DNA sequence: TATATTGCGCAATATA
DNA sequence: TATATTGCGCAATATA
């Protein structure tokens, strides 16, 4: 077309394109932080695994050197 | 309109284009699916861990 | 009718 | 010389 219509369509389309750029550009930065807040949990959460594994198998090892 | 070095020129740079963004949207995704892996992992472990401490507390009920 | 989404072309820019 | 990167815009598509 390239007439008055069109200019403004494409002026409110640009307008839109950034505005669609900027959300999706910082909807993969609160992805990118979400990873490091569950990685940290995840580190919590092994260390948590690891603990209570020690502290059963200690437990069991003691029941089981007990006579009849 | 346009020489040849030109059109050559702008043919391989939008196949550069299109392959460095292609591998850039891959990352974004491997970094969503990875907040979907550590999401059900969290989950599992959170499992695990209340599954240790029911077989703690069942097995020192045995003392007495 | 409107905005939102996005692969693509472009050229400036960065890098090899 | 070359490819790699990327912020406008564009237009086809999706959506309201």
């Amino acid at each position: 077309k390239h007439s008055d219509e069109y200019k403004i369509r494409r002026e409110r389309n640009n307008i839109a394109a950034r505005k669609s750029r900027d959300k999706a550009k910082m909807r993969n930065l609160e992805t990118q932080h979400k990873v490091l807040e569950l990685t940290a949990e995840n580190e919590r959460l092994q260390k948590k695994v690891e603990q209570l594994s020690r502290e059963l198998s200690t437990l069991r090892n003691l029941f089981k050197q007990l006579p009849e």
